[PDB]
């Protein structure tokens, strides 16, 4: 038993991880058969990233102006292109750690792990969630830029995220693999607008369900409540609306536990309305949400990858 | 920016996590050079487990008895042997993955980064501490025994930890890699005792740095302490006593911030006193005490491996 934020084991993915200079930038690059991608702005000075011409920028620079660096292992660049905010550097030799993957974009809620890279070598790694206003809460310095969040189906890497950009604020702005950025964001320097963030209320249930799972409980309540009744609850306390399908979703929890979602909503409601009275659930004075219900159900499964 | 509880890179380790099978029994074993470590208890029977007598059990069993599976790949066991709760099985193969290892036996308030695995499959990482009783709080099913804790230096990973057992609390014991337990305990399933747990005060003094590097600070204030009254307050709040070598070691996280130690102190005691209220330190409502203060450095110093 017990409970933690896990993160994928990060062996496949940093078996990819290469770096990529232009000019004076030097940042991180994902290598995949014999493509490099990595962040567009690494083509820019400091100056170029206030009002960056992206198209006009990448005129100046031709296939030996990208330094690809794996390991020591020297890659040769024979084309470069870009695709939104991404550059896809074709390389000469197919990498031959290359695992089974995918290009995926993830919706908010949904979880990642991120491992976080300078100079295209792996520092660390981490779990988090996509924000409902697409930033993430990462741990990124200078230089992490280009490093990846990805998820992994046994054999198969999902990648999901590549990062860009920090907001004057701590929060983390990126793209999907095909350069697509979650979000409103732009890749120049200049004032972003996150918006409003939700707690993503499908994974708090299924936080709670883990919790009972793990013998803590204390706030498994008596009441119970209706989706519409919740839902008031969830926009005074700016929760995401609860559907239908989100309590299909938690269907194999309810029925292990043999608790009602609506009962849950319940227990819920009351943790909203009157806080934990200095409590703690699964070891936080919180209400967490950066669990997804698959989250749990692996994590209390034991599912193993490779 | 940002501050995470971050795992090393697993994919050294993801290399020499194997399979052993004993009759019934199967748990994940450590796979170096040409040894596989695994926990002792792999010999015995589910009656076995509640007095065993390992040396008599041990005897019963040839090399052949011993089933040892990497991957799909298939090793020859041609020696055996218990070394304190661990087994060490001598086999045909050297493993070509073998990364620098050393073993270490860490001290408690040390931090390191599990890999849970199942059937000789990583599931997972996460990083924890060593509580002062010798306890570690993780994640592991029926299943993850022989799963290892570790840190890496660069090049060479240190293991630290093997998983054996679980406690009837949620809790969580093993031994470092030449078998002997951590605290304790014993291999057998009988109730045993963990004893009172105290939190690491220079790890939460080094949150409250990294906090303040990342901008998040309401709880400085405006007092200061000493060592021997913050040390009154420790031991009415279960802290572990605050000793000149901790601040020591604090020493360069007060230089980067221009705080001194024993004003932080005085912020500690005024948040232990006082509470929260209802406020959050680095996205927290609880004082976080698994960072060590080598890990709030390297965390904001981007310092890379492999
Ligand atoms: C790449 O390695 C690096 C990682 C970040 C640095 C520290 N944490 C990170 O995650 N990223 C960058 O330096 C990019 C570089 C860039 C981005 C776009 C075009 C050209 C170059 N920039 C940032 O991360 C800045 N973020 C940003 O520009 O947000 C919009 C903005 C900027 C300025 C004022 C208002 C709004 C960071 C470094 O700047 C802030 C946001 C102040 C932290
Ligand atoms: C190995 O894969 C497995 C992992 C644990 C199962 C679930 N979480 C785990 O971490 N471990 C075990 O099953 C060991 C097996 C064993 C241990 C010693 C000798 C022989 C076999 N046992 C345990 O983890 C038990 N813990 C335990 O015995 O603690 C002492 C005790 C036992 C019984 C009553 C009082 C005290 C677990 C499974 O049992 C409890 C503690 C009830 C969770």
């Amino acid at each position: 038993s017990g409970f933690r934020k896990m993160a994928f084991p990060s062996g496949k993915v940093e078996g990819c991880m290469v770096q990529v200079t232009c000019g004076t930038t030097t940042l991180n690059g994902l290598w995949l058969d014999d493509v490099v991608y990595c962040p567009r702005h690494v083509i820019c000075t400091s100056e170029d990233m206030l009002n960056p011409n992206y198209e006009d920028l990448l005129i100046r620079k031709s296939n030996h102006n990208f330094l690809v660096q794996a390991g020591n292992v020297q890659l040769r660049v024979i084309g470069h292109s870009m695709q939104n905010c991404v550059l896809k550097l074709k390389v000469d030799t197919a990498n031959p750690k290359t695992p089974k993957y995918k290009f995926v974009r993830i919706q908010p809620g949904q979880t990642f792990s991120v491992l976080a890279c300078y100079n295209g070598s792996p520092s660390g790694v981490y779990q988090c969630a996509m924000r409902p206003n697409f930033t993430i809460k990462g741990s990124f310095l200078n230089g992490s830029c280009g490093s990846v969040g990805f998820n992994i189906d046994y054999d198969c890497v999902s990648f999901c995220y590549m990062h860009h950009m920090e907001l004057p604020t701590g929060v983390h702005a990126g793209t999907d693999l095909e350069g697509n950025f979650y979000g409103p964001f732009v890749d120049r320097q200049t004032a972003q607008a996150a918006g409003t963030d939700t707690t993503i209320t499908v994974n708090v249930l299924a936080w709670l369900y883990a919790a009972v799972i793990n013998g803590d409980r204390w706030f498994l309540n008596r009441f119970t409540t209706t989706l519409n009744d919740f839902n008031l609850v969830a926009m005074k306390y700016n929760y995401e609306p609860l559907t239908q399908d989100h309590v299909d979703i938690l269907g194999p929890l309810s029925a292990q536990t043999g608790i009602a979602v609506l009962d849950m909503c319940a227990s819920l409601k009351e943790l909203l309305q009157n806080g934990m009275n200095g409590r703690t659930i699964l070891g936080s004075a919180l209400l967490e949400d950066e669990f997804t219900p698959f989250d749990v159900v692996r994590q209390c499964s034991g599912v193993t990858f490779q």
